[PDB]
């Protein structure tokens, strides 16, 4: 009764659910940090490497910030990631938000005594 | 008052907690999919593109099947997919399989009318 065409579905089509689709990550993070609080926050991007390594991306590759402020560094290596985008129904205060995973090099502002980052300016 | 380096860290550290399913992915769909009621399927692909396009490769280039039949067809276009393949520890009923997921051209064997893949073949 199973054809061999509805076998090849069951075995193979997995239509739109690579392991890479997007999921509510985003939405469950963006509201327990408190970024859709007074708007939704329209784009952010979490980290996932462990703080000492992001922390220690402010004495790596010294490169301008989108302002043209100089204290700003791009990680020597990629690091895993996630993008946090706005979806066509996000409006406040119903936030919405499609996730999108990478590896890509993190670009951030750093200051301060410990010196540490303050603002994430890029990914690349 | 929060600092701007504690404000750095809610904003963008999420660290070990990337989301990821692409470790169980294999796991659940190979469990799901009945791949592992009576053996531990071996090698598995599952395609993340439309029934549609893969259904119009049946349509495309046509290429030498693994078994040297001639009705296996390449699509000219890379498609999204996953490949699944036991693990060194997987040990039926505890099937285990590594995720893969990569831009490839697929091979499908089609047969019938209309004329329908009926086999998945290999990849690029």
């Amino acid at each position: 009764k199973e054809t061999a065409a509805a076998k090849f579905e069951r075995q193979h089509m997995d239509s739109g659910n690579s392991p890479s689709s997007s999921s509510n990550y985003c939405n469950q993070m963006m509201c327990c940090r408190n970024l859709t609080k007074d708007r939704c926050k329209p784009v952010n991007t979490f980290v996932h490497e462990s703080l000492a390594d992001v922390q220690a991306v402010c004495s790596q590759k010294n490169v301008a910030c989108k302002n043209g402020q100089t204290n700003c560094y791009q990680s020597y290596s990629t690091m895993s990631i996630t993008d946090c985008r706005e979806t066509g129904s996000s409006k406040y205060p119903n936030c919405a938000y499609k996730t999108t995973q990478a590896n890509k090099h993190i670009i951030v502002a750093c200051e301060g005594n410990p010196y540490v980052p303050v603002h994430f300016d890029a990914s690349v």
